[PDB]
């Protein structure tokens, strides 16, 4: 149906196991109707470090540089660097935005953080006060779709790694819903370095065919106790 | 003595509360007769992104590149990109590694994400299989030093941001603990920026305070237990 979706994707191979989820869902969100957007992040060298460079006017205070405080005051200015404007005309129009990364060190690539440091800045995305149910993108859907090293057996709660929920924290919450999204259930893709062919082409299709369907979902409930139980 | 620290150090500004308590831990354990040693990661302009250029001479599959496996086989044939194995010269030296940083999205700034992602390479830090503590750190010791915006009553169990400890894991766990460090407590100064000038003082004299025994600390025992349970 008519809505927006943009698809965050960090991944150096377009031959890739996350190259194809992500152009599975180019090709059924497309194929749906909806408008689609893809921010490729390593193709558009995407500069991760949160720097001075941010900001292109007089500083509020050029004798010490806080970086929260500066691009605050650019994003109300409009004087923050074009690369996170551009950015932000993204995620503003976005009904849904899908982030689609291999899980390095249980979060995102660097490249993706520094998306999230430099992008979601005060002003646009949170205020303080203005931020978990009250976020300055409240009425957008989020989801994360994560690829892993790991074995689902791996990411069990008496697995080595722990229950994989431990690791969504800081993003599904700490991020995603302290911007005020609502945040869809996660599609993990375990292991398709270990999957044998069939079961590879198994996870493409579950999350093709979930994509079929998703305008219907409900998202969770992103609290400590859906993340970590008791 | 005779003991070597690293702080990999993550602030853009030299007159911040970060640089202020990275500035007394170089003091004290300077004072204590430790080597001390540290990555300004923004003032190296560290590059955080983890792409082909971190392997020298000719990839072991230039059909399709992938990160972990190019990586793995450059570090064992020596052909790693020059800023990291500068890197791993000061981790492999370090008796204790400690991380000073404002917490970015209830994780550390992506400059230091992409530290900890092109650094701690398979063949360096761990092997597949060979983590947590069969790590190839054991031995070392890891911290961190966090600084927040929000306050100390923020980040209780039932506080909007939910338990300190909660986005502590992917760090200490998945990352620390999985190479094999023995992890120290953290040291967490709560919402310098809208502290009192003295209650700030206090904050910085209290690192420098615990830094004076911080070789007769116990490390903690890194589990979902310690993190998430009771
Ligand atoms: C710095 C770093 C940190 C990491 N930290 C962690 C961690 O904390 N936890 C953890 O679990 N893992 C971790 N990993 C590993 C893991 O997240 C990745 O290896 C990744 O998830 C695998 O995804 P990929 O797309 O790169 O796989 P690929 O290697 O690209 O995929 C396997 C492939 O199937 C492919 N394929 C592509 N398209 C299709 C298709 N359409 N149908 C069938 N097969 C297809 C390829 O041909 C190849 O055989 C880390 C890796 C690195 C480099
Ligand atoms: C992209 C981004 C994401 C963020 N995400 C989060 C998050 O998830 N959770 C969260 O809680 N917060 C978050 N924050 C807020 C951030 O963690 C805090 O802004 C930061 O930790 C403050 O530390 P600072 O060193 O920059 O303080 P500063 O602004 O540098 O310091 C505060 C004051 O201390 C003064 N000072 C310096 N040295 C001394 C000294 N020796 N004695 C006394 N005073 C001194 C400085 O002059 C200044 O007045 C985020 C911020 C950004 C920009
Ligand atoms: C430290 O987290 C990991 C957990 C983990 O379970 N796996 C499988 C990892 C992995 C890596 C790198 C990291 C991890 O390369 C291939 O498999
Ligand atoms: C989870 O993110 C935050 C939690 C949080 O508790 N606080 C106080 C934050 C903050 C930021 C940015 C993010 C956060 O700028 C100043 O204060
Ligand atoms: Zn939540
Ligand atoms: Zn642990």
């Amino acid at each position: 149906a008519g809505k927006k979706v943009l698809i965050v994707y960090a991944h150096q191979e377009p031959k890739s196991f996350n190259g194809s989820l992500k152009n599975v869902a180019v090709d059924e969100l497309s194929r749906q109707g909806c408008t689609v957007t893809v921010s490729d992040l390593y193709a558009m060298n995407f500069e991760p470090r949160a720097t001075d460079k941010d900001i292109t006017g007089t500083l509020s205070n050029p004798e010490v540089f806080n970086y929260g405080v500066e691009t605050h005051e650019a994003y109300k200015q409009r004087s923050l660097a074009s690369d996170i404007t551009d950015e932000q005309k993204k995620v503003r129009e976005a009904d849904l935005v899908i982030f689609q990364f291999p899980l390095y060190w249980f979060s995102v690539p660097a490249i993706l953080k520094g998306w999230m440091d430099r992008v979601l800045c005060q002003g646009f995305a949170f205020d303080i006060p203005g931020f978990y149910d009250s976020g300055l993108l409240q009425g957008k859907l989020a989801l994360l779709s994560v690829t892993t090293g790991g074995t689902a057996e791996m990411y069990t709660k008496t697995g080595v790694n722990g229950d994989s929920r431990y690791f969504l924290w800081p993003l599904q919450h700490g991020t995603l819903h302290f911007c005020g999204f609502k945040v869809l259930a996660p599609q993990i893709s375990f292991a398709p370095e270990i999957a044998s062919e069939e079961e590879r082409k198994g996870m493409v299709a579950a999350w093709s065919q979930r994509l079929q369907t998703i305008w219907k979902e409900e998202p969770i409930p992103c609290t400590a106790h859906w993340h970590f139980g008791q």
